[PDB]
């Protein structure tokens, strides 16, 4: 299928990116106002924490060419302006984070676009996270929402507990890395005051609804979990921190086989397992959207349990976002 | 009262600027195998986390001389061999973390002291927490505990809840500053592995008995708590993270307006409670052992709650074991 | 002398509470459009960098009141619109970063100011660097410019190396703190695209004006002098590099008994010089433009040298802006 | 040739790493007293800075299994107890940095090494620079020295510059990451004071002998170069700061043309060039000695000029060490 994307910034590039190593979907047309194609040659071949792009990156007749596709670049602030049938796109990834409302989000289909995955939760799109609930995607669905990044680490998790143990209620902790929303050195950030303080420098407690949202996807879990985040001073990789009640008793090690087994089947490459001694570095470019530490949790009683699991919240969301795109496909 | 101290380290050192600070003991004897009379002057001097010493230190005729007040300097390898009653030193603090059994604290002894307080949990010496069970210590222990940072934080907020709700059981996570037992890049760490790993590139999973120790100060407590930290490239300043299930309901605010009664009385200066917008920078050179974060925590119901609280695990800790040794020395 | 601010950021913040502590200028008015009076209580208070603030602070009426005194707050977007004259403002520090041109800053005199320091360098208002060229401040000037930090740290040292010795030329580098400029990660950046790039990963060379900025506070070394910069991962406290060439030969022993007795004399407060072993820690919250340090430097040979001196570019900086206003008010 | 490693550190891991990148150097034995064999499994397999080793790691029948190749795993402390002769270790590197000196690293020679190539500078054995000296190197050195990575970047550019211009007399800053010898918080470092201050916190002054031993393997540079550095917090990827006088006239762009000349011919592989917008991370495992940034660097005039060079300083090193070997081997 062929794709457009709507904001390159860290999700829409790294999804790019994803879209190119895996083959899968063709990348055709980009949108961003506020940064050229020039600028856009260079954010891509080089990037800080995944390092450089492999292949050739160049400006050719106003297009942007990776490994000889050349891709056509608008420049409009206004989405229901960028000609994406066009240009072939089939489907919108939208990546600004401000386009995440059924509303906002449909103005990709005025340009043409048929169906648009808002890449973050979204009020009231449907969502949907590879593993858990993509099969509830249909044909009729053109604005839908691949959560977040947190939601997908947590959410694979949850249903293989749930599914043998039962979770009678939850709480999670994210302690996630830095994000482009905070700042460099303590600045104003209106609505979020600890979320302006300066972001090297601070452990940052935030409010977040990723755990909420799993009980969108897992309907049994609805009410049953939620939880809070703490911003630390790495560029990438968090993790997650799942403090849980169980109905059914299960020993540790029976959790460890359990989730080991859905690892190597129906959630292989999407949840990981782990007993190895890992740290966030070891999670780097890791394509998984979580992967069980079995190491680093640990039990209380066999009613009452922390898990732990990592997630590369940059590249495993944004491969999972073309894992959704090539599953809507397949539907058509 | 006389205190030695028994490694020059950031406890041993934060100790005698705290000693300083506060008036509360007299420091007179200070041994350290590793760092000469000049190196010391130096090393207290300047402080990267806690700013420059407030105050005049200098080597003089073989003493270290801070504020005026000369402070024998002994160079012994092994603690039996500290001539501390030479120096007039009555209570040691053992700060060397090499020394943390009663047999080995013990040594002291030898040498002229009277009592030791390990700066450390023991595999064995009777335990303390300020405001917990300080009452508890009485004259016939020589060879004391001061437990760890995180056991001090999570004990007096443990206190107030389980008085008020029951705590039925929970789960505590300590997100803890880097730490000396740690290293600036990938290297060897015996058997502990993840500890290893370059500590500013990193989140690192540990072990910590913080909070199964809270069931030694707390014995209705006793097998009602366990917890893990993650290790994280902030300075200093770490913050507890507890999920209990409480006996009787608990809306939120019933929770906030406990806390902060107990701040405000018996306590105050250990116990903190705010609910301003912080960050954990704000707690750096913070004296109190655990500062309530209303804002930061998350109720699931009545009886499941997550609940954060703040520590300088160095600057507060520090502080803790001076006030022991005045509690002690009380009792004599 | 009345002061207004333009800009409470860092160094807005940083000038008002340098202010707090002279009885020679009173803050009697504020304006940031994204900063209301309840966010400047929490802005002011607490500071990752500098630690809380030792006074009070508070909102009472509208207005901000800090150690008892009220001060006006205004929200404009246009400084043209700020009403100074009604607040009693009669100098006004801009701090923005957006309006350091005579025509931009200008318009803070329709408002009724009599004056207008910019808080950095300026393509064309008269630069000063106090013990440098503020003499050279008469009191038929409406508007200036304070220079920048580096600015500050690089004249003075220059100064005395010129007058002592000679420089025939000189090449500087500043490895300088992150700043507010800065991206988390690796994010848009306009033309200054190394600036974009996740500020806490990376060395990020910069270019700046300052060394080639001091042939004008000092006009014998008019294009005798260039520079660049390195941006690095800490948060606070930068560090000048000047190699230079010299016209009389001078001995490093030479060079040290010259700065230092400058360091006593004439330029005391502004330059420092020190001999200790020090780190950039060091200096934070060190109200000096510039440290020499003895032990970093190295010579070549006698008329061949590289020079080393430290400055807190927040703090120091927002010190001179202080001085500098205190110098002008004794020449109305 | 085969080889053993002496020091399983970050070097030793990495020239490790870049031996199984090359067909013409086969490990066949590694000696670290702090590293038993299971340990070396998930060191070597894991890297924080440079990502999971990419090949397969195990331990089988008590040897190290790399890429299905078995290596002998010595513990010992004192070099001359090792059985390198047995084993079949032909060369040995020496990268446990305290056996530099010619004596010392002569003990590889009792247990039945060949030649020993020192992962450092040596104070008496011959040092040699890829592209630079190496020519000079014969079967008669048994013992020789790979010099330091800092020496490896400024050395190339040197000779560029040298050759064509001349070199009067030149002053280096080396910008430089964190590295194992330094400290996570405050702590001791008795020969190096400031080395002991916490490493991600500061910039951190050091002295340095690399830009005089530009000296050595150059010998027309002799007396004609010096510098030091500033240790600041990067895991990873150094910069030279090369301040130099030239007896022949230069414009920016005909020193851009040499370089670049350089790069595309001799020094292929050893000296880079780039005019792109680069920061430290784009270097992260670059295998180049010394990358040459065109944008960074600034002329005052034709004759003083300063030049700006990356160097990833574990990964570039390594290579050149093995780099070196292989030339050695060449000749035997
Ligand atoms: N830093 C914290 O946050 C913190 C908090 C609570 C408790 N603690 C505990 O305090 C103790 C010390 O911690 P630290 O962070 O100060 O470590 P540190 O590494 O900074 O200090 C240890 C000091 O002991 C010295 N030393 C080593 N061997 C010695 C010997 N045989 N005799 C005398 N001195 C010796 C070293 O030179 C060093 O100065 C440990 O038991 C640790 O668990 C630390
Ligand atoms: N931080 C340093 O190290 C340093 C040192 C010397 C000089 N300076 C200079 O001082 C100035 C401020 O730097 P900073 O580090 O405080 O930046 P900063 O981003 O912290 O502060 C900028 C402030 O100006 C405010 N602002 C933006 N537009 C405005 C407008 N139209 N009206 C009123 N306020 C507005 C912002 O809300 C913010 O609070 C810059 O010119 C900078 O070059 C900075
Ligand atoms: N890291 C760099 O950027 C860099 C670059 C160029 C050269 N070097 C040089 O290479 C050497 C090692 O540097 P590194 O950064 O890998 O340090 P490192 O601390 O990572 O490695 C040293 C290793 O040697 C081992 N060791 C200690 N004593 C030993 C003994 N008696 N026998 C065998 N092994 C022993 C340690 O366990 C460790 O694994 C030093 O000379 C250093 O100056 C380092």
């Amino acid at each position: 299928v062929k794709v457009g994307v709507n904001g390159f910034g860290r999700i829409g590039r790294l999804v790019t990116r994803a879209a190119f190593n895996s083959g899968k979907v063709d990348i055709v047309a980009i949108n961003d106002p506020f940064i050229d194609l020039h600028y856009m040659v260079y954010m891509f071949q080089y990037d800080s924490t995944h390092g450089k792009f492999n292949g050739t990156v160049k400006a050719e007749n106003g297009k942007l060419v990776i490994n000889g596709k050349a891709i056509t670049i608008f420049q409009e602030r206004d989405p229901a302006n960028i000609k994406w049938g066009d240009a072939g796109a089939e489907y919108v990834v939208e990546s600004t984070g401000v386009f995440t409302t059924m509303e906002k989000a449909g103005a990709h289909l005025k340009g043409g676009a048929k169906r648009v995955i808002i890449s973050a939760p979204s009020a009231d799109a449907p969502m949907f996270v590879m593993g858990v609930n993509h099969e509830k995607y249909n044909n009729t669905l053109k604005i839908v929402s691949n959560a977040s990044c947190t939601t997908n680490c947590l959410a694979p998790l949850a249903k293989v507990i749930h599914d043998h143990f039962g979770i009678v209620e939850g709480l999670m902790t994210t302690v996630h890395a830095i994000t482009a929303t905070q700042k460099t050195v303590d600045g104003p950030s209106g609505k979020l005051w600890r979320d302006g303080r300066g972001a090297a420098q601070n452990i940052i407690p935030a409010s977040t609804g990723a755990a909420k949202a799993v009980g969108k996807v897992i309907p049994e879990l609805n009410g049953k979990l939620t939880g809070m985040a703490f911003r630390v001073p790495t560029p990438n990789v968090s993790v997650v921190d799942l403090t849980c009640r169980l109905e059914k008793p299960a020993k540790y090690d029976e959790i460890k086989k359990v989730v080991k087994q859905a690892s190597e089947g129906p959630l292989k490459g999407i949840l990981g397992y782990t007993e190895d001694q890992v740290v966030s570095c070891d999670f780097n470019s890791d394509t998984h959207s979580s992967t069980f530490d079995a190491g680093a949790g640990i039990a209380l009683n066999d009613h009452f349990v922390k898990l732990i699991s990592w997630y590369d919240n940059e590249f495993g969301y944004s491969n999972r976002v073309v894992d959704l795109m090539v599953h809507m496909a397949s539907k058509e």
